[PDB]
């Protein structure tokens, strides 16, 4: 059909070998017609048949893999947006071009399953287009052939409205997490265990609980969270941020769940002391946990990092080289201070704030434990590896020793407030602070306690909140 070829052709160019062959099939007819004197035999009907099932193979095969491609994708992003979830939580929360990066690549991926579905619907009516020409120039019918063949078994599978739903899921986290002068307040508090319950039923009326995956249930490793931080055998970086020098570094490995945890966020926090007050610059960047140990070493280089990320090409050039100066940066205290794995700290947290509002974000760290990482005594717990291996987020560790473990006391609450200029903040968070159910304990840090009490007989300058 000359309207049928038309219509045809308005397809999506890219994929235009994968479609079906519409001219080299109504040209098979024409000139198979001008042959024998205008009559159609069964030798002449297996030939165009062959010819369809050629075409058939070629749609349902191409329909198959983009279908693999598409479940991937979503795959990827499903991951992506449960570690920037679990990033909302932490002091350095993501920004707004984070959000704007996720939202652009879901859109990507919508374009694609719209793709796939106008290839389907376009390849449908050319067959049942082709078959409308065969019955017309053809006295042989195929039409009850191909239209029963084609409703069953389609080019477009049904396991794509499972995909919309999900695919809307992610993309309203983009929407409510995304969206110029205010004053930031960040309070630590020590909470008592028989308080933890009362506080948590206060909060949640106010800020809802923060949760990653949803489509899942409730596992106890989710809430974990444990960082490894790093300093060498004088214990330089602790004097440092203890004494609050300018400039003064903090070198953390942080994984968020269970042992089967694939990103590895290499973490830094630096210092600043200007006229307008005390700023605590942070800065971080992902990692696979098989690349760490390589990367601490120097085996492993800025560029073999960034090499999967460059090949992408979906971030700003400016950010990417922002990520490369910083983990060049790392890479060089890490060799150049001679620093090692110090001190473990291991905590659940349970993340209160409402979808983009940063005006009062709430978080209680509960089962806080400080456990050694170093060698200073003479004994290997890493055994030259990022990590301690004989214990994971299986907590209290009854299996530690003693001297090793420290199980804090009480539960450390994180108040991070972001008021207006000429505002106050809401009536509820001012009459918590201000309350018996916490304990205000200023510049509270879980890397200072952690290194105080297990290496007391390596440390000379200690806190005011020991013992």
């Amino acid at each position: 059909g000359k309207f049928g070829e038309h219509l045809s052709k308005s397809l999506i160019r890219q994929y235009s070998y994968y479609y079906i062959s519409y001219d080299d099939l109504k040209t098979e007819l024409e000139d198979n017609l001008s042959k024998n004197n205008g009559q159609w035999t069964q030798e002449l009907e297996t030939d165009f048949l062959e010819s369809l099932e050629i075409e058939l193979d070629k749609v349902y095969t191409f329909c198959k893999v983009k279908h693999s491609e598409v479940f991937r994708r979503v795959k990827e992003v499903q991951e992506q947006v449960q570690h920037t979830v679990r990033l909302l939580d932490s002091n350095n929360p993501p920004t707004q071009l984070d959000f704007e990066i996720l939202e652009e690549e879901l859109s990507d991926i919508i374009a694609d399953v719209h793709d796939l579905a106008k290839f389907s619907r376009l390849n449908y009516t050319g067959f049942q287009k082709i078959i409308k020409k065969h019955d017309k120039k053809t006295g042989f019918i195929l039409k009850p052939v191909f239209q029963v063949r084609l409703d069953s078994k389609p080019f477009f599978k049904e396991n794509y409205d499972e995909l919309v739903v999900k695919i809307s899921q992610l993309y309203d986290i983009a929407r409510t997490s995304g969206r110029q002068n205010f004053v930031r307040q960040t309070t630590k508090y020590w909470v008592h265990p028989d308080n933890i319950t009362e506080l948590k039923l206060i909060i949640l009326k106010h800020l809802p609980v923060l949760v990653f995956n949803t489509n899942k249930e409730f596992e106890r490793e989710d809430s974990a969270i444990t960082s490894i931080y790093f300093d060498n055998e004088n214990l330089d970086l602790y004097y440092g941020r203890l004494r609050k020098d300018e400039g003064a570094e903090a070198h953390r490995l942080r994984w968020y769940g269970g042992m089967s945890t694939d990103t590895i966020f290499v973490e830094r926090k630096t210092h600043r002391e200007d006229w307008t007050g005390e700023k605590s610059v942070k800065a971080r960047f992902a990692l696979k946990e098989r690349h760490v140990n390589d990367f601490l070493k120097g085996k492993y280089t800025v560029d073999q990092v960034f090499a999967k990320m460059r090949k992408e090409g979906k971030k700003p050039m400016n950010e990417i080289e922002n990520l490369e100066a910083l983990a060049s940066e790392i890479q060089y205290v890490m060799l150049k201070k001679k620093l090692r794995p110090v001190v473990r700290s291991f905590y659940n947290r349970t993340a209160f704030q409402l979808p983009g509002d940063a005006r009062v974000r709430i978080s209680l760290d509960t089962e806080l434990t400080m456990v050694r990482e170093d060698n200073f005594d003479g004994v290997d717990r890493t055994h030259k590896n990022w990590r301690r291996t004989d214990i994971g987020v299986d907590w209290p560790f009854k299996q530690l020793d003693d001297k090793d473990i420290c199980r804090f006391p009480y539960a450390v609450l994180n108040v991070k407030l972001q008021t207006q200029l000429g505002q106050e903040p809401p009536e509820w968070v001012r009459e918590l602070v201000g309350s018996h159910l916490v304990e205000p304990v200023p510049k509270f840090s879980k890397f200072i306690h952690g290194v105080a009490t297990l290496l007391n007989d390596k440390v000379d300058s200690i806190p005011f909140w020991l013992p």
